[PDB]
């Protein structure tokens, strides 16, 4: 079965591209990472840094999570990310997304031993 750590990698990691991300990127990636299977996942962020760099965030700046839990961490450095947001006219199963590249600090929730990212909370 897929661990929470693995699910985070599937939903949020894309080290293969530096940033770029074509206008088609979110349409392709949301589908291929299985985020459009049951519904169109409304919003999702992909991070274009190494797994080690993203994992390292769990030892960086401790910040409150949006849900009020205390196990979130903000990256000290900006990271290359791509925001995917479902378009107004997107209709399942044909999920359509606006692709937006950015360089922002990420905030992830971390859990477990080893202490690793399990949710993407925000970018700031």
């Amino acid at each position: 079965k897929e661990t929470a750590a693995a699910k985070f990698e599937r939903q949020h990691m894309d080290s293969s591209t530096s940033a770029a991300s074509s206008s088609n990127y979110c349409n392709q990636m949301m589908k291929s990472r299985n985020l459009t299977k049951d519904r169109c996942k409304p919003v999702n962020t992909f991070v274009h840094e190494s797994l080690a760099d993203v994992q390292a965030v769990c030892s960086q700046k401790n910040v409150a999570c949006k849900n009020g839990q205390t196990n979130c961490y903000q990256s000290y450095s900006t990271m290359s990310i791509t925001d995917c947001r479902e378009t107004g006219s997107s209709k399942y199963p044909n999920c359509a997304y606006k692709t937006t590249q950015a360089n922002k600090h990420i905030i992830v929730a971390c859990e477990g031993n080893p202490y690793v990212p399990v949710h993407f909370d925000a970018s700031v």
